[PDB]
């Protein structure tokens, strides 16, 4: 409620970017899809997926028990949601999966571990399966990165975000290892995804996807 409201204040085009992730999954997988949610946190993208796909099986995983406890509370009464404590770097669940989704999590990995993860994700996707990332992305240059930062700050100020939460936000972003969206899209092609695309973008934040065969 307050947490979800705060995420909208901190994330430019939250509805467009998380909404695009939901819409592209809904147009790519069945009603009864098996979906892996990597770095699920409180399960915010999971909640948006459940609203669109009431019959989908969600497996939420994260390295943080504390974050997954928030996801457990959110989905307390949902018998089609499982929770697994697992780092991105730990062995993935067997599969197959119709979709693997992630929001604002994969940027925390070293670049080589991102490329390895994309390869490992495709292995657990059925043919026609989709990988979707709602991601913090780096500008191609230092000058454009400053412009990305100004536009992010403009949203946070316009959204009337508490100064203490924005302060906390900037501190958490120090541990992020973002790269530009086109590099990551090319990495999906390198990983053997036949199609990769940026569906939606608001400067620093982008929704991109890869398809396993289609
Ligand atoms: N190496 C790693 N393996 C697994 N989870 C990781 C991780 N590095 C970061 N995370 C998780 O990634 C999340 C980033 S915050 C995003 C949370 C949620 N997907 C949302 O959109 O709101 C946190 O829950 C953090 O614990």
């Amino acid at each position: 409620s307050t947490y979800d409201a705060l995420r909208r204040q901190l994330i430019p085009s939250f509805d467009l970017l998380y909404g695009s992730a939901v819409s592209v999954v809904a147009m790519s997988v069945p009603a009864t899809a098996r979906i892996l949610d990597l770095g699920a946190g409180t399960g915010l993208l999971g909640a948006a997926l459940r609203e669109r796909l009431p019959d989908a099986e969600l497996l939420l995983q994260d390295r943080s028990q504390a974050m997954l406890e928030q996801a457990r509370q959110r989905f307390a009464d949902d018998d089609q949601v499982a929770i697994r404590v697992a780092d991105h770097l730990d062995e993935l669940p067997a599969g197959p999966f119709d979709a693997v989704v992630s929001a604002l999590s994969i940027n925390h990995l070293e670049h080589q571990d991102k490329q390895d993860l994309f390869t490992r994700i495709r292995k657990i996707l059925r043919p026609g399966g989709i990988f979707v990332n709602v991601e913090q992305v780096l500008a191609p240059t230092s000058e454009l990165e400053k412009m990305y930062d100004r536009q992010h700050e403009a949203h946070v100020l316009a959204s009337d975000t508490p100064a203490e939460e924005w302060a906390a936000g900037r501190e958490r972003m120090k541990h992020d290892i973002p790269i530009d969206v086109e590099t990551q899209i090319q990495w999906l092609r390198d990983a053997g995804f036949t199609t990769a695309d940026c569906l939606a973008k608001d400067w620093r934040f982008a929704t991109y996807a890869g398809w396993n065969g289609s």
